[PDB]
């Protein structure tokens, strides 16, 4: 029993997390068999960040200009090349610390660990969810460039996620481990901001079917709607439509609590409707939308 | 900027779980050294030392990873066995055995047959139970801290309730709690909210850059804790203002200025607004996590 954010064990990551410095920046590296990955904006002053011509600040550097750290151990540089909006340092040493290991691009909805790192040292594990505005609620300071979103199903460390910037709001943008952004966002200092942010519908779904396999079902009612209605009704809360795949996915969870998906949609809309009215679901006074389908069938079941 | 509910890095525990299974039980061990500790319990109204006796080396096996430990001795204290094996753990971190207060926060590594599945961040209840997220086959996983690079080992968990939450011991088996390492009538007592810990969760919410709660008034500690009791709120004590000291300089609003502010939540609510995104008062954050998390201290 019990439901909490629960992240996978961080340790295959650590023993990956390197500390990079070019010039006067510092920022965290992801040390796996030979190769060190980092934000490319590493090789960025302050006032380059304006409007950064890469190529042209990349072209000007050597080996020996990027100091890989690892532990209290100095790494040597051999070679460096840019994919994307991430630099690769190619070092004289393989990690032997180096897991089994893949980079995936996942999508808005899905949820990862983050192994928040300063320094290339790690300083804490959380867990969170790719918004549907492409940026992450973390929780992130100075420094931590360079931290890494993952998945560990199995024993395989499932990269999906680097850290490049903190936008206006107080929320976070990077990149895919291959260099690619995540949404609409540049490595550049400009008017950016995030999307307005809606709520991961199959996500809070998911929860509520958590919530009735823990033993809680006051939100049920004897209501069922179709796909369309309810779209329409959650549209108004600011809530991401729920798609035919989101129905497909949540199947298991409906077999196994016998709540049929439209069903459980019913009891949603009445809850966007009414509120809690003083009472909570599985500890929250919020319909909590951060544990994915696939989340659920892992914690609440094994 | 960003507040989240983080754990310590795992990795050092994670070279220490092992699993134990003597006869039809199976549980998790913590290797450190030459000895592997877990719940008295993987031997089972019991009599451990009448169990005990019955036992031989050989009937607990010890798994590391794909490797088995050989058992060459046995030892109880309190409610936690402790297996002598041949080989000592050369993962082995700088470690303590530490017995945390109520109000403090761990991570738990939360392990099934010796393999760590997760970690989340949690705190020991004013009732000593602890709202953890455990299943059959958790029992033995545990809870640390991580001050430098020594992990201080904290709490082993050993039964769930009936209302859902959780029991455990200190690594040397005293239980945190009124509770017992057997199947009988057992509940947890009546919670409080640790106010301590709210009051340092309102100072973070004040550096993330939210302010609505901030009031003009201010409340005497006694005044305080009269409205603290109405509301199942633990009691204020003059250490706990003496902690939130660095937060009160750091954002200029003083301890007792931020319990009037408490106060006014408790007696009004939120009226719609959150903050830092939760519609409830965070008790599970200590001033320690709020200034650990707003300096980014690493391990
Ligand atoms: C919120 C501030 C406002 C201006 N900057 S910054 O620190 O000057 N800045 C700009 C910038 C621009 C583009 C890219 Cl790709 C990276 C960066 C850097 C950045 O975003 N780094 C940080 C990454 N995560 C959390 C951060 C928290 C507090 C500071 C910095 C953080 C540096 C961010
Ligand atoms: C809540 C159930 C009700 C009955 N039991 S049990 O499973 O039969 N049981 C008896 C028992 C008695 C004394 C001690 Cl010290 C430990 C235990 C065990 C125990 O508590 N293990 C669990 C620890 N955490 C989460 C668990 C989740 C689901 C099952 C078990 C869990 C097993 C617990
Ligand atoms: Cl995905």
């Amino acid at each position: 029993s019990g439901f909490r954010k629960m992240a996978f064990p961080s340790g295959k990551v650590e023993g990956c997390m390197v500390q990079v410095t070019c010039g006067t920046t510092t920022l965290n590296g992801l040390w796996l068999d030979d190769v060190v990955y980092c934000p490319r904006h590493v090789i960025c002053t302050s006032e380059d960040m304006l409007n950064p011509n890469y190529e042209d600040l990349l072209i000007r550097k050597s080996n020996h200009n990027f100091l890989v750290q690892a532990g209290n151990v100095q790494l040597r540089v051999i070679g460096h090349s840019m994919q994307n909006c991430v630099l690769k340092l190619k070092v004289d040493t393989a990690n032997p610390k180096t897991p089994k290991y893949k980079f995936v691009r996942i999508q808005p909805g899905q949820t990862f660990s983050v192994l928040a790192c300063y320094n290339g040292s790690p300083s804490g594990v959380y867990q969170c969810a790719m918004r549907p505005n492409f940026t992450i609620k973390g929780s992130f300071l100075n420094g931590s460039c360079g931290s890494v979103g993952f998945n560990i199903d199995y024993d395989c460390v499932s990269f999906c996620y680097m850290h490049h910037m903190e936008l206006p709001t107080g929320v976070h943008a990077g990149t895919d481990l291959e260099g690619n952004f995540y949404g609409p966002f540049v490595d550049r200092q400009t008017a950016q901001a995030a999307g307005t942010d809606t709520t991961i519908t199959v996500n809070v779904l998911a929860w509520l079917y958590a919530a009735v396999i823990n033993g809680d079902r006051w939100f049920l009612n004897r209501f069922t709607t179709t796909l369309n209605d309810f779209n329409l009704v959650a549209m108004k809360y600011n809530y991401e439509p729920l798609t035919q795949d989101h129905v497909d996915i949540l199947g298991p969870l409906s077999a196994q609590t016998g709540i049929a998906v439209l069903d459980m949609c019913a009891s949603l809309k009445e809850l966007l409707q009414n509120g809690m009215n003083g009472r909570t679901i599985l500890g929250s006074a919020l319909l909590e939308d951060e544990f994915t389908p696939f989340d659920v069938v892992r914690q609440c079941s094994g």
